[PDB]
């Protein structure tokens, strides 16, 4: 996933 706050993902990703 992304190092954001909150994080940004598309389901299942680093």
């Amino acid at each position: 996933c992304t190092a954001s706050i909150p994080p940004i993902c598309h389901x299942r990703w680093r």
